């Protein structure tokens, strides 16, 4: 009966993102990934869409959104723990504060997973920045993902 | 004669920046803390003041003020040129670093670090704000007067 | 079927150690502690010994000892995840190259988990270098640890 | 006929980057600081005082020229028939968002990054610190060729 | 007439070593090898000199030469004022910048950082061939000659 | 009766020390710098050449005393009635390994550690590394004090 949540706000979700939920999803028995809401490119049901469409070969993985304390969302749905990204750019100090806050208040664990060397370099929003001035980022997210993506800026 | 400035927003203090507190005024014969106002947060620079000032009854040695402006100013102006800041998780030391070679370039003031201790090592102001507005427990992480103004403020 | 193995060389294993064993064994239905052997303080059967002494409440962990490829060690058990526990004065650089490498050559995932903050300071070698000149690191080591380890000193 | 690009937003200019364009100068045939602008924030300076701030800092440089852009930086050095960018590294640096950045322009466009630690004297100062400290009066006198300084306090006052 | 200067023990020369040199040989116009010659290793300094010259056979404006000592000597004594290193996934970077700066300080020598591409980010001489010893496939990350000599050494 | 510890080996002490050295002096009653010594690894300077070396460099500062010791750094602190420490910092330090050693003595001896960034110009020597250049003829004569330097070419030839 394990499982683990990953989260974040995906706008849109990149092959980086992907790779983690792939290793999540192949080492607990359930994996939740739990989309952030609050304004971004993406509304929450199309990042919902997006990771649905990019995950469908994962059969115990499911999406959903959620706001509020992450711990909360985790423990409300009978798990404690937490499969993070780390990426070139992650504020990895900050990930380790969260990690031991959400420790401290709920006994909810995280585990950090370091993405693919060629998933490395893209963010969410450098992957935007550099379609929005023409380059070229098909090769960093799902085929699906960049159709949309240039759907938005064209 | 010592001394040595502590400088923060303290929106609100936190058992983090209390322990930082204690280590200086056990070093230096004289301690302000420099709430800085700025351009702003959950309390009012009066309340932050208090909550302090509660929180270090026992520090004859140590005394609040607020401040504004260049913090070297307000460290040389009291007759000081030493500022005493904490390290936490989180904590931005290559931004700190920048700033302390700055403010000795400046004006020949010193800053010394200290680590605060590991419990209270991953609270912050932000932080814990963030996480008691959504009902977090972060009693353990603030002293008990700043804690119960805190749900005051949220409720 | 999930499962992890925690490496290391434990001499001795601390409460850091510890924290960890019982978060794997929290998230994983599987845990095997690697104990890596080669001259340390301890004997390879003694790490081991104090490390299950101090595990018996973990029925799903079990110690063994191991050499050569880590990766190696994970795949004829049957499994492929690390867990590594972060502490202050981890190599974390290193941790994720030999993260990255271990998934290029053997598709073995890494997961780093950051020990509690009390536990945070504490590594097998300071706690030696500490105790063998006197100060006390009793509440950094399980108790049966504490008491053979002040048996190699006196 | 090799060539370089030192890129950033120079507002205004500092010692810590002149170290950085001078060591360029001294070991590529060319180099052009890009002043990178965002057409949807002003800065201090206007792109023209940017640009002039720094030729008057420069012109013991003969094979550097200042030119103004905006958009993909690895546009910018590509349309010159370049492909390599010299970016400096001080206290302060979010070295992994460089990184980052220089991973992505190298898969992106095939641009090369070479970074070079500013000098010790210069390694504290950035734009945004010197502004914001001579906003409330310290002296930044130091930290910025004299191009800057005075201008500065203008702005300022 | 700009050059650079691209040092270190290349114990095997690997693919993320080869990366580097390749980005100095299209951004100077020479470009040297310095096979750092110390108190050692698996390789020969004359067999570290033949793998480097084999993988970069296409490049015609480097060269590489063993040496020993002062780097900034070897540098200068060429010459040149340039040193190109590479950043991987565990440098110890800190140590290359006070290096760097160091390197500055007594001869005025810059250096020049620039990161392996990613899919050489974390190979190293040392975990190659530690890998390699146990049976670990790492002729992924090698040039195909060296990975022959590699074999061979451990067999 | 404020007072502060500061510990290396300095094995030659620097430039980097001094600065330290005069910084804790001006903020603390009395600073004692202790020469810590591992009886079972030799260095390049032995335990009076070490002190000889610090106090021909430190005359100026009438607060400050040099003590050698072995052992728990703790120990030697509190044994002078003392409970905090003052170490510097420069580029190549292991500021990770420092927290650690901080943390672990606040815990087993209530003594404090502050921690303070040595000047920009002297932030990239270190004992090791000025050895290790001097060994080779590179001149670190700008970084070390004048109390050392020529006692450091003495040993190398
Ligand atoms: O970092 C801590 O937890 C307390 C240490 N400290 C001392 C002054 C100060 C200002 C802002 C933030 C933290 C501060
Ligand atoms: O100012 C420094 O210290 C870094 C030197 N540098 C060189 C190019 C550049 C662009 C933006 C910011 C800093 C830059
Ligand atoms: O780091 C890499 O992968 C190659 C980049 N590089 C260039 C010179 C050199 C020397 C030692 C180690 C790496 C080096
Ligand atoms: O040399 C520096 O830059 C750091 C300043 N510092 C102050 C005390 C001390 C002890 C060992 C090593 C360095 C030390």
């Amino acid at each position: 009966m394990t499982g683990a949540v990953c989260p974040g706000s995906f706008d849109p979700v990149t092959l980086g993102h992907l790779d983690v939920f792939e290793r999540a999803a192949a080492q607990f028995d359930e994996v939740i990934v739990a989309v952030l809401i609050n304004a971004g490119m993406f509304t929450v049901d199309e990042r919902i869409e997006m990771i649905r469409e990019s995950t469908a070969d994962l059969p115990n993985l499911r999406v959903e959104s959620g706001q509020g304390l992450l711990v909360d969302f985790v423990r409300e749905r009978g798990l404690n723990a937490i499969v993070k990204g780390l990426r070139t750019g992650t504020d990895f100090e900050y990930e380790l504060q969260m990690a031991q806050m959400n420790k401290h208040i709920a006994g909810v664990d995280t585990f950090f997973v370091a993405t693919a060397p060629a998933y490395s370099f893209v963010s969410s929003s450098l992957a935007k920045e550099v379609a929005t001035y023409g380059g070229d980022v098909s090769a960093l997210l799902p085929a699906s993902v960049h159709q949309r993506l240039l759907g938005k800026l064209r």
